[PDB]
């Protein structure tokens, strides 16, 4: 089995590339948020598939509080509550690390795009199909990355009670 230094600095790694996803889905949900209203009178489907970007990446932070809440109880940490640094779990996150950061990258020139073929009087049929496409997919995604952090969520927030009952004495 993975020594457990060595999953934490997996851990590390994959976390700071989760706060990374994080600030860039924040800066590409403002911009569907923008491209929302800019085209609500103009292309009801873009205008609808904007929205849906904008309401699908509230609250990402949140989607991976789990694994971050891992990552910061190994300094002080008992051998129980390392328990939790799973190696499978810890190989899983890297594959929604890296399909985030491969959808991220699809998704970013397509709003200035939509703009750019809009100002010229060209069809938007062939981009609101791809959003609509990255959409499932990043929705997917989030699902699968969420379910795994809530789970993490509960099990660290029962072991810390558990040991910060044991003060007591």
């Amino acid at each position: 089995a993975t020594a457990n230094l060595h999953l934490y600095q997996d851990l590390q790694r994959e976390v700071g590339s989760l706060k990374e996803i994080n600030f860039m889905l924040s800066v590409l949900q403002k911009e569907f948020l923008h491209l929302s209203k800019e085209f609500a009178t103009t292309s009801k489907d873009l205008s609808a598939v904007s929205q849906d970007f904008y309401s699908c990446l509230q609250g990402f932070r949140d989607n991976y509080k789990g694994f971050e809440s891992l990552l910061d109880e190994y300094k002080n940490s008992t051998e129980e509550m390392r328990k939790l640094f799973s190696q499978e779990i810890i190989a899983d996150l890297k594959g929604s690390v890296a399909s985030l950061r491969e959808e991220i990258r699809f998704l970013t020139p397509l709003a200035e795009e939509v703009r750019r073929l809009a100002h010229n009087q060209q069809s938007l049929t062939a981009a609101i199909e791809e959003l609509k496409t990255i959409r499932d997919s990043l929705r997917d995604e989030i699902g699968q990355l969420s379910q795994l952090s809530k789970t993490l969520t509960s099990q660290i927030a029962l072991q810390r009670k558990l040991e910060h009952h044991h003060h007591h004495h």
